């Protein structure tokens, strides 16, 4: 159904832009997001919740692409952490 | 330090690209984000943590002027919030 992907990006502005354009000149929805700094570094983690698509692995392609993604994989995280995340914050 | 931005969004494709993309283009950094889709609708919301800026009002006008975007809103979010879901997810 839904995939978990996970990102290591650089923290900077324009980032979350081209990633989440990537998905939008697709028509494909982005279900849930969370997009954390990580500590003493210039880089950030994204978790991206997305319907599981045969386009899912092009488009990994072309997230890895982008000059700003160091790394994106799938299935790392947690398939439920956006509902665990939801308890507490809805 | 930072403010956290509250938005209530349409869960359309694009729509998240819509939103950074306003801070793209003034090279505004967003330092954590949070999107969760809302339980029985359309919608989904959006928690924005950024640097709290004078340019903030402006970015705020345009926010709201998106058509997918339902409301936005400031300082009505725990303003640590992001640090304490990055206890339990980094
Ligand atoms: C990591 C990402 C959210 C980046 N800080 C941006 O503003 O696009
Ligand atoms: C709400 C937002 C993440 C929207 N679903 C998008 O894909 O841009």
């Amino acid at each position: 159904d839904n995939v978990i992907l996970e990102l290591t990006v650089r923290n900077h502005p324009g980032v979350m832009t081209h990633v989440c354009g990537l998905f939008a000149r697709r028509a494909f929805n982005v279900e849930g997001i969370l997009c954390l700094p990580i500590q003493d570094s210039d880089k950030s983690h994204i978790w991206l919740l997305v319907n599981d698509d045969q386009r899912l692995e092009q488009m990994i392609s072309q997230i890895d692409k982008l000059e700003d993604v160091v790394k994106v994989q799938r299935n790392q995280s947690d398939p439920t952490m956006f509902n665990k995340i939801a308890v507490f914050f809805q």
